């Protein structure tokens, strides 16, 4: 037996800071949740019992801690090639860093019209994330995301065309609700390290941002004729909008709201055109995936 | 053996219904999750397998998409009188009707500074939910409620002068961390029947609005002496703002964060005043709860 | 406004422990999550920031610990009792505590078909909870209870007979599934305090096992008529097997198991009798509840 | 921009089974979530709107219950590859089908120590998978696995002579708690097609209980040395027993329970040979995976 790839470390590692502008009184609070994953030479310590190899996972922890108090959190980007960058410069035989962050929204209050400087409202449970791969000689490989965007439009949705077979009972439609919660990955170009990493920081923020904004407008102009159609048109205006991202990836849930005929009851008419109280399903549903790169 | 109490319904039923302005080509979206639980003189089918007196819980589950498409869903108050009135009603053998209602957040969507006419957002998972009790002969009780707002404010809480014996080992504090899922529940005056239901609908969007913002600005402005004190003041003003409410209940966890002594690390400073870096802590959370109504 | 009820406390405290036998080597493990919420005279932390009545709900979490570091945790109902009789004696002002504890299962390993002395498998989610209420002056009120335990048959139910009116679509039928996750809470009679509950000891252990079997064989051997009637029997037997039982509640949803007619692909014959493929569904269900007490 | 890679199918399909042998009166319940997606010649309905290419994941879902009625749904291995020929073969333009399957527990009632014939309890979470890729000209991949398998050991694991440095806390120990949720894969050599698959069929469920068996004994008999070590152990076992498989991957988690210092408290000794109260952490945790194959 050989020990064909391994990687150990700490998952769910759940971290606040907060940021106090002295000037102003007005504090930032940023919460996370961390996992590390470490690889190298530590085979040794599967086959031989050789724990000498392991910076124990306990060790990990801590340092997650003491480096977001020495850096800035944020963009979650920057934090996280700056953490696996420690692991591989810091331990000889690490030699590579897999950092996964995930971002909880604490969006800041509004009393009475105006911003209040210190008190906070998790306004949805959507993400922002990251993956980043810090491996030694390959340099710092990002992937950002948002998830958890949940979204539904009652109209303008269609899904006609398709293949039909022995095995196709749906019926064509022209007028469909349309609702799924948004997977959306941009992959960027390699880094070479911290420094190219740190002289793009700008674009992170600015690129969730957009990505964010086209996955709304699109989802909402679009007069749909496939979740495949729809979201094909969202990652093209992305990779248009920023030349440093090589793919995109979309995972779209299409998560159903059936008809329910009401005819048998009084003759009562709640299909097509009539149609106003609807089932959701909770399961199943289709996934559709795409990833889109530049020809 | 006798039976003392029974009930019995559909629970999980999810509903969806869909408002078309033809004017303005403006569409509105409500989501549901309903429970209806029955009460009346059915002990025979447990007793002596009678299950003449039963009314089939699928048919309990017809009759929920049935008035939803007859009737407004909203406010909720009033879909569940209209609903558990119905139950009483129509089986002479049936005498209490238990509705439970959880709205779901579909809010319309804003592009480009517009309200979009047919695109909305899960703009968190806090709930607006209503209990409706109706029982023959004895009216309509109504318990209307908000949950799962999540809020933190990352100073002005403070927590001193407490019992301090030889189970305690918990510093006092002037400044921390308040963080909370609120639940809070307003229940209403009993009401005679539908038509004084439908006498007071302007009355349940209104307060529930009152219920949130007080909630909100009290707990932001409040320098908080305890989750007991701030949560005591919430409920003060709401009961102040609207006469037909006889109690209001808050339960109030308190979502811990603690600090991080990493001054075993070069002497790092992150704690009191130096305090940067946080842990949230998953569990376990205090529990706070206090019923307030009227002298 | 006045404080109609108060209590407040800590949630979520998750305890282990461990027995080991120094004669024999063998070891024993136990793992609850345990709440305790106390009532008194508390009012004035709520109405007039007065913390000197608060025990802090982090010395309740250190008393958890304490206590069961020096008492047996089994069976949960001797433990919650010592738990709760502890605050309502220690401090003058608290007058009832509220013990709620849910204990895990952790199953001894039979490992070559030999009793392994200290390794375990959570054999599954099943749960055995205790609510104990402490109240001075009315001594000690304890439900006991199982959850969580899902079961299937795939034969011998029935549902016949129920009432059919223009609100029914549901057909009458004489062979179905019948599935569902068992709650069932048996209420003791009223303890004047400790010395009472710890003359019954063993009746708890026994109590549990007697509830759990009835509910498994009666499940299985039942021709059922209807849910009502099937939970009824089990209720029956539990009570005439002790008499220290006041009440036995169930509370039993109908998770259904839909038939799916293929006759539109090839004439698949899949419906009554020919039924082998079903379509688990996973909302809505029937809820069905009944209290059952002594004559 | 160009489509890099697409996928789509219908996802949380739930099917039930049932066999009933009309001899002996037994039946056999089967209870699986399923879930397929299909890659091919599908880009012009991403790109250019064309939904002739798409087979509807409403037809998917169609297939997987006429294919659950036409054949045996056990092993699960065979199944999957079974549904994932399907579309390969039937659809010109799909070449690629991705099947992956979850097997729920419904495991047959003892009543008065005797198998009763249609009763069943869900007797825990674990589960059984399998993924099965099923590529035009390039055969059938099948990665089968146990998950959710949660296992304690309260003594014999050690963890001690790991690497100690500046970010270090973590003390040494010679005695201390492991506890798991076991996610173990093992990976066959690709087979040619489904007659290959078919020859194999035995070989599935008994490599499933070889490995469940080496899991659990392995865990209970090894005087652990760290996760790492214990682990290592058990994937060679495996491929030692099965030369069909040709890696062998575990995912474990190291689920901490802590250490409660009490001396705080009247000099109450709970630490390391008096430790018997333990506070079970629910986050962070250490996450350890190995991949093992052969020489
Ligand atoms: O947008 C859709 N894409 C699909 O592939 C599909 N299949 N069924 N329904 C569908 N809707
Ligand atoms: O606001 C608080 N109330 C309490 O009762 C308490 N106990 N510990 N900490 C606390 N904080
Ligand atoms: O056992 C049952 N009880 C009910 O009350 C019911 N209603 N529909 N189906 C049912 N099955
Ligand atoms: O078994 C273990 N492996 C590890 O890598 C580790 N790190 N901390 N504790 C640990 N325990
Ligand atoms: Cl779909
Ligand atoms: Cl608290
Ligand atoms: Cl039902
Ligand atoms: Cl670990
Ligand atoms: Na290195
Ligand atoms: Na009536
Ligand atoms: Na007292
Ligand atoms: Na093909």
């Amino acid at each position: 037996s050989a020990v064909k790839a391994a990687r150990y470390g700490k998952d769910n590692v759940r971290v606040y800071k907060v940021h106090k502008d002295e000037k102003t009184g007005v504090q930032t609070v940023y919460e996370m949740t961390v996992c590390v994953l470490l690889e190298g030479e530590i085979e040794t310590s599967y086959t031989k019992a050789d724990n000498s190899v392991i910076v124990a996972t306990d060790s990990i922890k801590n340092t997650i801690y003491i480096t977001a108090k020495q850096n800035p959190v944020t963009p979650p980007e920057l934090f996280g090639s700056i953490l696996g960058t420690h692991f591989i410069e810091k331990y000889n035989h690490i030699h590579a860093a897999h950092v996964n962050i995930v971002c909880h929204r604490w969006t800041r209050m509004d009393i009475d019209g105006k911003p209040h400087p210190h008190s906070f409202i998790r306004d949805s449970e959507e993400k922002r994330n990251v993956q980043v791969d810090v491996v030694e000689g390959k340099g710092i490989d990002i992937k950002s995301s948002l998830s958890g965007l949940t979204v539904l439009k009652s109209t303008n949705s269609q899904f006609w065309g398709f293949l039909r077979d022995e095995y196709t009972t749906l019926k064509e439609t022209w007028d469909r609700i349309l609702s799924t919660d948004v997977d959306a990955t941009w992959q960027w170009k390699n880094f070479s390290g911290l420094q190219e990493v740190r002289s793009h920081v700008p674009k992170f923020d600015a690129t969730w941002a957009t990505a964010r904004e086209v996955t709304l407008k699109t989802f909402a102009e679009d007069n749909s004729a496939s979740v495949q159609a729809t979201m094909y048109k969202m990652a093209e205006q992305i990779l248009a909008r920023q030349q440093l991202i090589e793919t995109v990836e979309y995972s779209l849930p299409n998560k159903h709201y059936f008809e329910i005929d009401l005819s048998w009851h009084k003759g009562l008419q709640n299909t097509g055109k009539n149609a106003e109280v609807f089932a959701p399903q909770s399961d199943p549903n289709g996934l559709i995936k795409c990833t889109v790169g530049r020809s």
